[PDB]
């Protein structure tokens, strides 16, 4: 359960895993993972195995600044470049790795601009996306622009307030722990497992 | 220099203030008056004289709630329901005083709300009205809507988020002590001199 995970960077071409994951962390949280990112990461592990999936947190130019969410997007054009960075190294350290992505507060505005502004076949490998306190919920309408409804699954509880159009932080925004341990993961581990196969 | 201060309304009939000074504090903050408030209502005693002025902080159904900031006009209807009853009771047991008003934050908010609703003849006895980190200084572009700009003081520092269209709460923000001891008050006495005198 630690806070900073670098499995796609220090990965390797010629041992690749076979589920990516690439996490963005909330304003002011701790490595590139923040409070949600290793509940997550856990559990993906007992599911894919510690090798099925590399686990990657947005770091970098991803600075997770609080002044930031008031930008138009909902993070800065910087932080949109980092990650849409990491998905594409992820496209070509792996290109039949399945893709799956998250973010909390920023960074789930920060994984909904990127998914957005990302080439549509590496966007078609992102089996799903989970997002927790998404802050442009409102002005997106519960999706990410581009992004299949049913790849995406939003938690985002009743009074939290940046779930509605704001970005006054009450107590249920602080409270996602328990999707981050269960019902996030689940979806994820359920997106990948209906895309690979024989079938 | 203290935060509660309720010279309207244990205010006397028989013996009425000429000058009236009504003030909402931002989320959160102590008393009626909060950081800003005191400062203001000293500096507009030595000018007036200690009996030359009462002081109301907006307290009773104000309870100065962070997630009521998330509200369309950027308080609650209760909040502004008993600023405009305020106003009201300057108006009934003082016809003769002057009024003058202000607000920080989601008290800038409030001010600015209960003056736009307030009757067009007790709005008419505002002489001045100062606000600071206006939180809907970009969605009413720096005024107070009904109410003349001559009349209207808006302190929004440089990088204050709050009066660009966001509710974040960056450095700026805090740093009205200074506009609250000095440029603030000296707007609020000379507009209130340049409405008294035989002329
Ligand atoms: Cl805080």
């Amino acid at each position: 359960g630690r806070t900073t995970r670098d499995d796609l960077i220090n990965g390797n071409s010629a041992s690749c895993a076979d589920v990516i994951f690439i996490y963005a962390r909330g304003s002011t949280e701790t490595g590139n993972l923040g409070t949600l990112g290793p509940s997550i990461a856990s559990n993906l592990e007992s599911a894919f195995g510690k090798d099925g999936v590399w686990i990657q947190g947005v770091g970098g130019a991803y600075r997770a600044t609080l002044g930031d969410n008031a930008l138009p997007r909902g993070t800065s054009s910087a932080a949109i470049r980092e990650m849409l960075g990491l998905f594409q190294q992820a496209n070509t350290k792996c290109p039949d790795a399945t893709l799956i992505a998250g973010g909390y507060s920023q960074g789930a505005a920060l994984a909904a601009a990127s998914i957005e502004d990302l080439d549509s076949a590496i966007r078609d490998k992102i089996a799903g996306t989970v997002l927790f306190g998404y802050t442009k919920n409102l002005q997106n309408r519960g999706r990410i622009p581009n992004y299949p409804a049913d790849r995406t699954k939003v938690f985002c509880k009743t009074g939290d307030l940046v779930c509605t159009g704001s970005l006054i932080v009450a107590a249920p925004h602080l409270a996602y722990g328990p999707d981050a341990r269960g019902p996030a993961p689940e979806f994820l581990i359920e997106k990948v497992r209906a895309v690979r196969g024989s079938a």
